[PDB]
């Protein structure tokens, strides 16, 4: 069985845990930072091993391990959090440094899309993802919009990389 090590990175409060809980446990409530579940993606059985991290948590050694062995990364910001969008470049640069590669599978995720407060335009996000050469997916952990698509797209980016 193929295992995919995934890391979900982004500023505190953008909804990394909520997105992963929705994916793995199929619910939303308005704790766990690591998750592990077998799913079927395009007919292929995959074990997803997932860490959520803002890079400010106490277990730095574990974080660095996951960062080094992470095969794909979700770069998460919230559409009502301009600072979290601005932080994305820092996170991408950090991943590139630790992986020591310019071709690391990543997906840009704009979460909280159900909320009417928006300070980051979809155009801004699309433009950034284009510059990085990665997909952009709008999500809501609350409504489930885009949640499977975000993670499954990432798994597909990993497969394309391994080809
Ligand atoms: N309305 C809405 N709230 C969300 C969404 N995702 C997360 N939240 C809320 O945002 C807050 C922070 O989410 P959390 O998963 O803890 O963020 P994390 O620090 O990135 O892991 C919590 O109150 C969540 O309920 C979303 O898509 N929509």
């Amino acid at each position: 069985m193929t295992e995919y090590k995934l890391v979900v990175v982004g500023a505190c409060g953008v909804g990394k845990s909520a997105l992963t809980i929705q994916l793995i446990q199929n619910h939303f409530v308005d704790i766990e930072d690591s998750y592990r579940k077998q799913v079927v993606i395009d007919g292929e059985t995959s074990l997803l091993d997932i860490l959520d991290t803002a890079g400010q948590e106490e277990y730095s050694a574990m974080r660095d391990q996951y960062m080094r062995t992470g095969e794909g990364f979700l770069l998460v910001f919230a559409i009502n959090n301009t600072k979290s969008f601005e932080d994305i470049h820092h996170y991408r640069e950090q991943i590139k440094r630790v992986k020591d590669s310019e071709d690391v599978p990543m997906v840009l995720v704009g979460n909280k899309s159900d909320l009417p407060s928006r300070t980051v335009d979809t155009k801004q996000a699309q433009d950034l993802a284009r510059s990085y050469g990665i997909p952009f997916i709008e999500t809501s952990a609350k409504t489930r919009q885009g949640v499977d698509d975000a993670f499954y797209t990432l798994v597909r980016e990993i497969r394309k990389h391994k080809e």
